[PDB]
């Protein structure tokens, strides 16, 4: 019995009017190739520059009347990388890979094998750097949605088809960990027809569901902005007298609180529209400035007052110092319960 | 039948005298090549490098006198990028291409049909980083033109003229969004024709005329910088006894000006002409500092006061202060008015 | 004698049979390929993006009967790499290389030398950039676990299985040495026989334990935070009549800690979960902003209190002044006990 | 007439003894390659690496007296890149390339015209980031010399001799801006002849004549820098008795100027000698250091103040207090005049 | 006579049974191929990553009697590239490369020449960023030592031999200057056998002497660390009745220091040892802190003290600040004394 490699050269070569330049089923019905694909490392989404590197395996399944034998017994032929660039493959490309390489460490990273009725297996290893379109208006509480079509450039729809397999379609790696988002387990399925000037081409795309964990921004955006509007509120509890140590609280406070907010957006991208994140930095520095008028107006009240008057503005001065320890507690309190709630329902 | 891959072989081949360095048409009119380009994946436009990573598909077409058959029925032969190598394909290029690459992803991204005429369509996938000069005057209310050309390298005018096509010069696609600019449909279509020692080659160039968007700079660089002035307009209200307390609302306040004013250019480049947010961070800087040197004058006055003296130099010390309080909220009220209107014109 | 070069063109050529693309003992048992690497330039270790750049030697030893000789005199035949690509080789890949490439400085690093009874040696060098998922719930005293696999791509486990070499499994460089962690003496050796909808493949792995040094982040953030919260304790031999002098001492403390707490975060990943280091920076920053509280708790006193009222507020206002100055300098202890033991024994 | 291409195949084909191995006119006179480049997109200037990418079109013109020909009607053959790696080509190279690489968007960037006496242009598009040493003895006001030698590697002088044409050498766009240098009309060209222990070979150099624009870091290290200084003469005006006022104010401006000081060297290399922006923030940072000691003569003189003693200390304390306002703003005046007169014809 | 590529033809081919996959002097002694580097572009040398990228030309000479000719005049061929891919060359590779690349900017940078006797010269043009483990125990007093060694991938000790030459070993550019380093003239040359589990390989290695120049680090990191120092020693001179004054001076200059401290490790590995930077920035930075402790003391004294023991603490009080201003001035100068002599013969 020939070998497997032998057999191919039959097969393959010059010989049976086989060219690696013809579709299956020429002049018929198009070709309808199933994919499934494998993800190994996700992760390192980028916010700047609205992009994530994955690393997937591309599985592609055709049939192909062309490569069907007899003689040989099992059903299964794993191939060398080699015959792989003879034969015909799907012109499969990504609408969004902005870089991407293949994987030739000590091999080429192919697979290639072929059934007894035609069925044609062509696995490989593909690094890709998506771009994915984010809406940014409540950042630390977003659902991200990043999509990847698999559109054709050569062949139409009347000569290729892409579609999706029904059992194991996406494929999700065990001890696969994000340290920022989460995978969810539900990933639509959908098409992408797309339409131009040249025809129209198959496309086939999956949106993975993402959502951002806010343990981390909790810590170094929420808490810290929180202390700060407390160190306001001390200010009052001080006596009047005393006008280079409020005077001092409340400006130390103020700009400290905007030199966080101007930090806040560092890896961040320069989106027009105002996000959750940007409320919350200036509706906390309204709270830190308004302590410096609330002070601003006491200190005016109290160098403005000949017995009677004097009388009535020191016991005035010092009532609405007295509302203020009540008061900016509990419109901060009543606007941190419309905060988490707002942006827990949409 | 034979099948269109055997068919090329005899069209191709060294048979029938067909050379693939031979321009059609050769010993005549020049090759006249329409183009259009359809844009995938535009944005990332630095400010530093002054450029942009574009992702376009560039279609090719051009009558081939050479290639037209007569025995196949069809008028579409989708070939394979095999044979895309063995014919004669235009010297396009970019004068700013500053590194570029193609993609092969799964399959060379390229297409490749011929029809009955002799129409040859060719359409490859190119990601591009383009250099375009910026004039940044004003750079919060600029209006960008990122422009790109198609030259010749080896082929004059006498042998190959690009053109634009009438119908769909420059497809946009739907889902195209960007975070800081905005892509309007107006572009400008002429002509680049540049002539060097050598000769004279076709040039085609498109005008994409982009603006960016104030709602990132309004609330980043405006408003902090809006409520520092109002830091210096509060240190009237305070008794003029209070020396800590004014002297240091007038410093610590002038000094987070500069910072912010000297960390506004982190993603800017080193140009020496003055843009409109330099002018801005430095009228505001001159309002703060005014207010030190209004108390200043306040203070001297004061310290410098037997009875009929001090008598009026307190009046007249505390009389400064009241206009103060409706100078500069007057006088960078004016400012502001003037500011915004003399950019909206312009 | 002919020589080896020409003794190979007699037995990797056309003749005898001999295809590169058979492994060898076809239709029978798989191919047992042992292996064991060193490592040559180990570091680079990052933290954002959680992967460490490795520079290893691949060695490859599998027997194969069709290279069996018995003419030459010797049992050894280092011959060229131009004969290398004309051999059978084993399709080892890395699952997580993200990104790779091989070394071909004025010669393409590859060795190949052929026993006579048939072994094969395959020794190449390969630049790894190997991604590893780390546990940061203590950063200061984490022990790191940097995992690489060794899987097949095209050949399942009744093709070819991967194992390790009994003696001199992973190989260490003399004069290998880290600026940051260590690299422990003990590499454990374990089976990652992944199954996927495809079938089941080899896999081979080795678990590097590694350790940080605390010799830095014990001066950088650790020594300058443990002094901060002294210049909080220092604030109660000041007399409460200057009240700007405790006022800005206590919040230009507490605002230069938050900084350092917000800057600590700079070569660390955005992680949920709280670290080691998290929790030193909030419990220390409690400490100082505690001090902020206890002033304020004696100045109000002060500032409340004819004359049997006043004398007593007074030797109270002053008597928890004293046990501030014992309170502090001991919660602070016994917690500062309480954290490096129990991160001791964990 | 048979087409030119198929002339090339009787001409740089096996027949005629051409080999593209051997240089014309062997065994004779050495061959004179002038070269003249063009400049298309230049700038990017980085300080901290010390190196400049360019992007030029080189071209190179040389006889050859085995490619005459005098059948073809015409002077000039347009050829294709195929043909242009089939024929000889000087060894022409950069001798501080660091990184370099070809454009090949969609046709390899090669010219190739053959003229009935021998000439044989050889145009291409190289892009360069070539390394100049720059002088940053007076960063602001210095005047760069960046340039370029064009070396050979094989053929020493007595084989290949490089050197400049005479109308046309170094041609410049006509919109090719700098955002930072300038590029002057005056372009020296001389010889750079090196001698290496295996011999000597050809080089040829152009010197480019730079010269920074002062209008960027006049705007952000001179005018804040200039205005700290002010806020540290307007400490005279306040009376002494204002210790915290005029304590903090000769502080907190002579700190802040100290991080502009640190802060300026962030684009910059870390040389060792001085360059005239460190004189300028070391200068003044020594007025706002010496306001600290004036305020502190001042202090210790009224502090160590029956009634004869504390009479003329309190005239003396004030009269020094009159003359610093100014002295300062005089030494001060006297220096920024010798500051920007020494560095104007130097 | 026919041209020295017609006669390559007759040595290289397959005629006089020499093949390019054959070591000179096979079954015999090893070949021994002497090696002299000539460094163009020397410099860029990270400190986070611990590499540095060189630009050397590595020139290769060995006897090799297959090629030794007689008819031929000359005794110098200045060969094509093209036939130096058809002879052998030894396996030169670097144990540190990291990364590296080629130029073939218009040509393969390569040189090949033979001699009548055999002699064979091969250099090229190979651009290498180089890892070498440096001392950071004295930073700023460091003797950094770059090496480089050559090591042999498949020949073994018996088959080939790398050695230096005795005159011009390793040259170095005129023009060659480094911003941070110097280059000695001193540079040692010895061996580095490697021995491995496979066997032991010939090594030659190049030691580079590098000292970096303290003329920058001296104005950045510690002239303005000493005049932190002195404003510390300005608080003594300032009465003890201004409190604010005097604490908002011990206090806004001791934090400075810390951000100074925690900012000199920017370009900074991670390492645990203590460098000599560190130790200035700590011991500086405790008598700025002593210096707060040192009111503290004078103001706990003050405010402890019917007329007799008040009579004695104010002058105890005042003594200890009269004393402070002469021991502090002089324990910073025998620290600095013992500070630079210490690092000054190590
Ligand atoms: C690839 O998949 C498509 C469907 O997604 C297959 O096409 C459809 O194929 C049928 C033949 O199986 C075509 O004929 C029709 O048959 C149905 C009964 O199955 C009958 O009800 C209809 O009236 C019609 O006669 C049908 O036109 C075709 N439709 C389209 C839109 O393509 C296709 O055959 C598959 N290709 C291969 C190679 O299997
Ligand atoms: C490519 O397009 C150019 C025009 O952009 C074509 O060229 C012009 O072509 C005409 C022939 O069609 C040349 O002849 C002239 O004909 C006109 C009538 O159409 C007549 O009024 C003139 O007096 C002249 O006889 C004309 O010289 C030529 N002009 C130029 C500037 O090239 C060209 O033919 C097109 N090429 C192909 C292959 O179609
Ligand atoms: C590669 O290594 C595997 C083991 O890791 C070898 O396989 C085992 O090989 C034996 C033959 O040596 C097979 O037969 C059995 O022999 C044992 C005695 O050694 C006997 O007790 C059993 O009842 C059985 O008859 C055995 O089935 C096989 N097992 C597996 C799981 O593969 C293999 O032969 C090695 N390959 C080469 C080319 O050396
Ligand atoms: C390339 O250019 C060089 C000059 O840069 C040419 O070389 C010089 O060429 C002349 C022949 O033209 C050699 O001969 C001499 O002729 C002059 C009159 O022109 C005569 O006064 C001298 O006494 C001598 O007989 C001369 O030796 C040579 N000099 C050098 C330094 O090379 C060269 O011919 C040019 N090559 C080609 C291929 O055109
Ligand atoms: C490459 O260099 C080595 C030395 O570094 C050469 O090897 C030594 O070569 C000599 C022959 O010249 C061998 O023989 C001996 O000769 C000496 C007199 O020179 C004699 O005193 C000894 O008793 C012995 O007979 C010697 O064994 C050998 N040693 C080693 C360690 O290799 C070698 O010949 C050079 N290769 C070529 C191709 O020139």
């Amino acid at each position: 019995p020939m070998p497997p490699s032998e057999f191919l050269d039959k097969l393959m070569g010059k010989v049976s009017g086989y060219d690696a330049r013809i579709r299956p089923n020429f002049k018929g019905p198009p070709v309808n190739v199933t994919c499934n694909i494998f993800i190994n490392s996700f992760g390192s989404i980028a916010e700047t520059t609205m992009d994530y590197r994955v690393n997937i395996f591309l599985r592609q399944q055709w049939n192909d009347p062309r490569l069907a034998y007899s003689e040989y017994p099992d059903d299964s032929l794993d191939l060398d990388p080699s015959m792989l660039d003879s034969i015909w493959k799907p012109d499969l490309f990504f609408a969004n890979e902005k870089g991407a390489n293949f994987h030739e460490v000590t091999t080429d990273n192919k697979l290639l094998r072929i059934s007894k009725n035609g069925n044609v297996l062509y696995s490989i290893r593909i690094t890709l750097v998506l771009a994915c379109p984010m809406d940014l208006k409540n950042f630390p509480m977003d659902v991200q949605t990043c999509i990847m079509q698999l559109e054709s450039f050569g062949y139409t729809m009347n000569d290729l088809i892409f579609e999706w397999d029904e059992k194991g379609a996406v494929q999700v790696a065990d001890g696969l960990t994000l340290p920022q988002f989460i995978l969810k387990e539900e990933k639509d399925l959908r098409y992408c027809t797309k339409h131009y000037n040249t025809g129209k081409f198959t496309c086939i795309e999956a949106r993975f569901h993402l959502e951002r964990q806010m343990g981390y921004y909790l810590i170094q955006m929420y808490i810290p902005s929180l202390l700060i509007v407390i160190l306001s509120w001390v200010s009052f509890w001080i006596n009047m007298d005393a006008a280079p140590a409020r005077v001092g609280l409340g400006i130390t406070t103020v700009l400290t609180m905007t030199t966080q907010s101007s930090g806040s957006r560092a890896s961040l991208p320069k989106v027009s529209y105002v996000k959750a994140i940007d409320i919350w930095m200036a509706v906390c520095l309204l709270f830190v400035f308004s302590a410096l008028l609330e002070y601003a107006a006491v200190n005016f009240i109290a160098r403005q007052h000949v017995e009677e008057m004097r009388k009535l503005f020191i016991s005035r001065a010092k009532r609405i110092d007295t509302v203020s320890r009540v008061a900016f507690p509990l419109v901060f309190l009543i606007f941190n319960i419309f905060y988490w709630i707002t942006y827990k329902i949409i």
